[PDB]
């Protein structure tokens, strides 16, 4: 069995081998990528996703979201309250303003351990979840705009037509923007492509072992857990590695620079944060792996996870007895 301590990996692709981005995945899996969750894509040197980022400060960030945390430091959830519109370079200002700018620090462990012993006390804007792309039209090689869909993969392994489109999304982070323990909608991959300024660090837990994590949240946050067998897709809740380490919880972490992607594996919980203004693009993807996964994810129907138009048919054609319950949820 390849990789069996579930260590992240890391590859460097030929430009020969940057084509074929299926193919790439699956040689990725072959050497027992997946078993970590997470893994990290060098791109060839040739490549490059767009010509400059000179020219993006006039996208809008319509609903940029105050990320406040309520609990103790290393075990909390955080809400999204929503501030006003406004555009990519305004954001930057605010990003890089003194109340809101990365502290001076040693390296990247020592910012680390600052942003679990502060970020409680701090309230940072994330501009998340913006419909979107940065990659050049002519980029052809992982262009995260041009994948093939998850809806055609569902059709060619199983058959059947649904309705539904995928697309890429756009985050702009500011110092301690937060993302919280989650797996994918549909237990999907993800792949996520750091297109420019500061680091994102990512926690991750192998899937072989998440239903441990599953377990140890329900004790941290024993009320949200009564309010729902899934609450985990609400995407609110945050557990340090302290916190992870003295629970036996297996778990790696890894940082992210920009020109880098991540690729996380179906049912990988993963959560982080980021280092300072930058811009990420992720989408979800499938592969014939994924389609076991999908038909055995959670799924949240208390009305909490309320999810996009394409999911649906996911649920309805592997999930069809949990579909009715889950469409309550969403209505
Ligand atoms: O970058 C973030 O805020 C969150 N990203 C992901 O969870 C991902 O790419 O799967
Ligand atoms: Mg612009
Ligand atoms: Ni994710
Ligand atoms: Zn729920």
């Amino acid at each position: 069995a390849q990789n069996p301590n579930c260590n992240i990996m890391i590859f460097h692709p030929t430009k020969e081998e940057f084509n074929d981005f299926d193919k790439y995945i699956a040689y990725m899996e072959s050497q027992g990528a997946h078993r970590a969750g997470l893994a990290k894509i060098i791109p060839p040197k040739e490549w490059k996703a767009r010509e400059t980022y000179d020219n993006i400060s006039e996208i809008l960030i319509a609903t940029p979201l105050q990320q406040v945390a309520s609990g103790r430091a290393g075990v909390f959830t955080q809400y999204h309250k929503k501030k006003k519109a406004m555009t990519v370079g305004e954001y930057r200002h605010l990003a890089n303003s003194k109340k809101y700018q990365t502290p001076p620090h040693q390296n990247f462990e020592d910012l680390e351990r600052k942003y679990w012993k502060n970020r409680i006390y701090n309230s940072p804007i994330y501009g998340a979840d913006i419909s979107g792309s940065l990659f050049d039209e002519n980029t052809k090689q992982w262009n995260l705009g041009h994948l093939g869909t998850i809806q055609d993969l569902l059709e060619k392994e199983c058959g059947v037509v649904i309705e539904g489109v995928n697309t890429p999304y756009l985050y702009f982070g500011m110092w301690k923007t937060t993302f919280a323990w989650h797996t994918e909608d549909m237990d999907l991959y993800s792949i996520n492509y750091l297109h420019l300024g500061e680091p994102k660090t990512w926690y991750v837990v192998p899937p072989e072992h998440g239903q441990r994590l599953e377990r140890l949240a329900r004790e941290l946050f024993p009320g949200s857990s009564r309010g729902c067998g899934a609450f985990l897709r609400h995407k609110v809740a945050l557990i340090s590695p302290t916190v992870l380490k003295e629970n036996g919880i297996p778990f790696n972490r890894i940082t992210q620079e920009a020109g880098e992607f991540m690729v996380t594996f179906p049912y990988g919980y993963h959560a982080g944060f980021n280092h300072g203004f930058n811009c990420a693009e992720a989408i979800n993807f499938a592969t014939p792996r994924w389609i076991d996964y999908g038909k055995m994810a959670s799924q949240c129907s208390c009305g909490e996870a309320r999810v996009t138009f394409s999911m649906d048919a996911f649920v309805r054609i592997l999930q069809p007895e949990r579909y009715d319950l889950w469409k309550r949820g969403q209505d």
